[PDB]
């Protein structure tokens, strides 16, 4: 559960929530300078507020570490005590939020939708005078159950009195209401309201821009990240620790790229994950470290990748984001058992293309061209103000990949390999559907993102990137 995240509270409400309803060790997280977050913790009868910043690459906690998601941050600190501080700050008791705004089924002020979009077990909750309504589709019919709100507690007319709509919903999901004549009011899935027909994107973007709808949709997607805390054990191994750019941003074990090139102790690790929507696939990875450049080339060779997308400069804000893992133009280099030649560099307005020749030392017949698309103009913080640049680049990447018979996954990297990497990958997935199925196709932005996030932690980091994905898809349809 992610109940410790309160979307509509202020620092004062946070202080009062913790002081009157919490104990020492009680905590919550909340949004802010908008785009920022706060971890409010009770310690020795007083409330401490800790800043969490995210400009697009990772959640950066003051006096703490860098994380892929707020759920991974909270999971880590509740499990590993002494890491948050010079005195230590302990996260013991999540202070639960009763607000249903970030719930998939909660539709505030609202049968047409349930009849059109719904199926057996599709449900929603809307607001009635201070009471609520639970609308369910079964089959086929729609049944409305009234939700009474009496003294801050919710009930369906009898039985238990719930402290939140979430507790009521979860209860009647486990224990369904049965009608006298035998209809089981099964709450299988929330009604889908995010799937749109691609030709109607401008209309959805206009509605999401109204007071903003993008924030509510994004925060509801963020609330589902608690279902994605998959094991990341391999990345934690002692021998793998210095192979991670950020110690707490790790690849899921179930999708990590396993290296079999093996020099005969622990030669099978890279901080990278296969992303499936081979030739139609991606490898999402971090910017190389000096000690992972050989592993990077071993991955590229093994997976038969012919295209690399780099979405960072080597250096941003005087900080190294990715080592230069490729030779200078016309130069030849050996990176362990792999040999790379940089044949030619071509400079475009937003990017540089490097034509590389990769082969294994001692084996001539293993040579293949690897095209490196280096996007150089993405801002240091936030996202581009216009997506034309990104789209033109992605179009070029897509055509290069399409032209190469049996090419492996497209390798995509930035610094941590989750924010800009996730953004470019999601735009590419969505645009690919519009290529195949045409403008009369269905697209579901948060569905696509949730699917990518189950393959690598925190793919698509911010609300600014979320909105950029909608703008990029809108611009692609408008230029069709
Ligand atoms: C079914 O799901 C799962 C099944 C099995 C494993 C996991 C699992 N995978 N990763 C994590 N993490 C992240 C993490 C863990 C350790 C370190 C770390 O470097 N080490 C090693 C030396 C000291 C320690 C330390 O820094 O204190 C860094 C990170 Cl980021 C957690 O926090 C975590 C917390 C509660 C439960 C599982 C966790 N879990 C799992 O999710
Ligand atoms: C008004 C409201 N409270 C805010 C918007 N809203 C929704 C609904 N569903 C998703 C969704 C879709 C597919 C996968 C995943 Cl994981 C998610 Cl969470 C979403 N992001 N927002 C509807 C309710």
């Amino acid at each position: 559960s992610r109940r410790w995240f309160h979307p509509n509270i202020t620092g004062v409400e946070a202080e009062n929530l913790l002081l009157t309803r919490g104990v020492d060790g009680s905590f919550l997280a909340r949004p802010s300078n908008p785009g920022d977050f706060t971890l409010s913790v009770r310690r020795n009868g007083a409330v401490t507020h800790i800043k969490i910043q995210n400009t697009g690459d990772y959640y950066d906690l003051y006096g703490g570490e860098k994380f892929a998601t707020l759920a991974e941050l909270v999971q880590y600190y509740m499990e590993h005590h002494g890491q948050l501080k010079g005195d230590v700050i302990e996260l013991k008791y999540p202070l639960n939020c009763a607000d249903p705004t970030s719930e998939r089924w909660f539709h505030g002020h609202l049968e047409k939708l349930l009849t059109e979009k719904g199926k057996h077990g599709s449900f929603l909750v809307r607001e009635s005078p201070g009471d609520f309504v639970l609308s369910v589709r079964t089959g086929s019919k729609v049944t409305h159950v009234m939700i009474r709100c009496q003294e801050l507690k919710y009930d369906v007319g009898g039985g238990e009195r719930f402290d939140s709509l979430t507790d009521l919903v979860e209860h009647y999901k486990k224990n369904p209401m049965v009608e006298t004549l035998g209809t089981v009011l099964q709450l299988k899935q929330p009604l889908n309201t995010t799937r749109i027909n691609a030709a109607e994107i401008e209309s959805r973007v206009r509605e999401l821009s109204k007071l903003q709808g993008f924030w509510e949709e994004f925060e509801t997607l963020q609330q589902q990240e608690c279902k994605l805390l998959y094991s990341r054990k391999e990345g934690q191994r002692q021998e793998n620790k210095n192979k991670n750019r950020y110690k707490n941003i790790l690849p899921f074990d179930h999708t990590r790229v396993v290296l079999h090139d093996g020099d005969p102790p622990v030669s099978d690790y890279i901080n990278a994950n296969i992303i499936m929507p081979p030739k139609k696939s991606y490898i999402a990875t971090q910017g190389c470290l000096q000690n992972t450049v050989n592993d990077f080339w071993r991955m590229v060779f093994q997976e038969n990748s012919r295209v690399i997308v780099m979405t960072t400069k080597e250096v941003e804000r005087g900080k190294s984001k990715c080592v230069k893992y490729w030779p200078d133009e016309y130069a030849l280099k050996e990176y362990g058992v792999m040999r790379v030649r940089n044949v030619k560099e071509s400079a475009a307005h937003d990017y540089t293309l490097r034509e590389l020749k990769l082969s294994k030392v001692g084996q001539g017949n293993t040579e293949r061209t690897v095209w490196q698309y280096h996007f150089r103009t993405w801002p240091d913080h936030g996202v581009p103000s216009d997506p034309g640049g990104v789209l033109d680049f992605l179009e070029e990447v897509h055509h290069k990949q399409e032209s190469i018979m049996d090419a492996g996954p497209v390798v995509v990297h930035c610094s941590a390999g989750i924010g800009r990497t996730g953004t470019f990958i999601v735009i590419d997935i969505l645009i690919d559907i519009i290529r195949e199925k045409g403008v009369d196709c269905d697209i579901d932005v948060p569905k696509t993102i949730q699917m990518v996030r189950s393959q690598r932690s925190g793919m698509v980091q911010t609300e600014a990137q979320y909105r950029f994905i909608y703008m990029a898809v809108q611009h692609y349809i408008e230029t069709l």
